[PDB]
């Protein structure tokens, strides 16, 4: 249990617990003002002594706080509420016995309503991240789309197509879900993995020569496939172009 | 004003969110809660016990150098501890150390920490996710700039918003007889004789509606070139995108 302890320490563990700590009196004065040495901010509030408690409360605060407050009797007993000065708060009065003045205990709400609004920027950073990915991808997927250039796109390291248009579609054969998926050597007859992607890749590394002479197996056609490398997200990828030869 | 006793520990608990009283030796002498602050659960089991069964490893060190300077009435010292409750779940305190001259006992006066600790774990969390939709935007849009670029069908992508061209090709700029840097911002209308702003956005508006094979003739001022235009309107996230595909009429 708690020992006994001298005035000026029960003063310092109190200005110390709360944040802020106001003593008013019966007539509605604040009589003391006692801060946190450690909390920030606080303790130009030395001119608050002397002046009436409704002068540092918003409207709404000072309707509050006589609602809650008339109904305080001095004794065992605590009421909490939060208050508005000219920031929140969150206080707890007591009522003291001699004089019936109020001992108002202030818990700084400053700091949570800080991390509430980072929480809101966070949010709002998402719902901007999230837009502007969905903008992005149907970007691309509108103009591959639309496109009347056959187009097919493929992944150098696994040989298979992961898009192209129905354009492109239309000239090797197959429909989508079909095309979507498969090695895209094996859409060429006579072609297979390793020597197609080799042919493409140093094809793609020379801006002079012609294109790939192929026939493709679905649709019987020639085709000329011309190829384009770049990076996606660190992966190398095959853009290709295909016109009918014939 | 003087205060009884009583009233005064009345005072130190509800000023603090929780609070210990510990003695020299590191016991857990009392726990005091503030019963007008959201519960920490039944923690009256820590009395009697010692402080060092109740906090993780380092803040045990923590406390042991925080603490072991302090002297009564040579001030108080700010420290943050984490503690594991009776259920193994850690929970943050900001506490205020008093060495206390009877017994030189500590008194820690806490503030709870939980709301921030939360609404922070949920910042991280939106790091995490703003991190994973940049990436995936930047794989969209190096795919998007590569397939716009290497496309031979003349296209011109227009804000709905403003009728101001955002992106094209060189194709349609080879046609519409300007550079990108010249295009890009440019209003689409007044790329064409005779055309203005509102008109023109409303009939490529109404003309993608209808679903036509019939495009807008149209004069190029740059490149003085008759063109033929199909509109296409596309919706993301809470704006349109007019795509205009172009011929030349002749």
């Amino acid at each position: 249990s708690l020992p006994s302890l001298a005035p000026d320490l029960v003063r310092d563990l109190i200005a110390t617990a709360a944040d802020i700590s106001l003593l008013v009196s019966q007539e509605g004065v604040v009589r003391e003002v006692m801060a946190n040495p450690h909390h920030p901010s606080f303790g130009q509030l030395s001119e608050w002594e002397g002046r009436p408690l409704e002068e540092v409360l918003t409207a709404e605060s000072v309707a509050k706080f006589r609602l809650r407050s008339e109904g305080l009797e001095p004794g065992r007993g605590s009421v909490a509420v939060e208050l508005n000065h000219i920031f929140p708060i969150r206080y707890i009065l007591h009522r003291l016995p001699a004089d019936r003045s109020i001992l108002m205990l202030g818990r700084d709400l400053r700091p949570i309503a800080e991390v509430q609004q980072q929480l809101v920027a966070a949010q709002l950073a998402m719902e901007r991240d999230y837009e502007t990915q969905r903008e992005m991808e149907t970007r691309y997927r509108v103009v591959l789309d639309v496109s009347r250039d056959p187009m097919v796109l493929v992944s150098m390291s696994t040989g298979r197509i992961v898009d192209l248009n129905s354009a492109a579609g239309l000239l090797l054969g197959g429909v989508r879900q079909d095309l979507l998926g498969a090695a895209i050597a094996q859409e060429f007859e006579g072609r297979r993995r390793g020597e197609f992607m080799e042919t493409m890749t140093n094809l793609a590394a020379t801006e002079s020569a012609a294109p790939v002479e192929v026939l493709a197996r679905r649709s019987q056609k020639r085709l000329l496939v011309v190829p384009r490398v770049f990076r996606a997200a660190g992966e190398r990828l095959l853009l290709c172009q295909i016109d009918p030869a014939d």
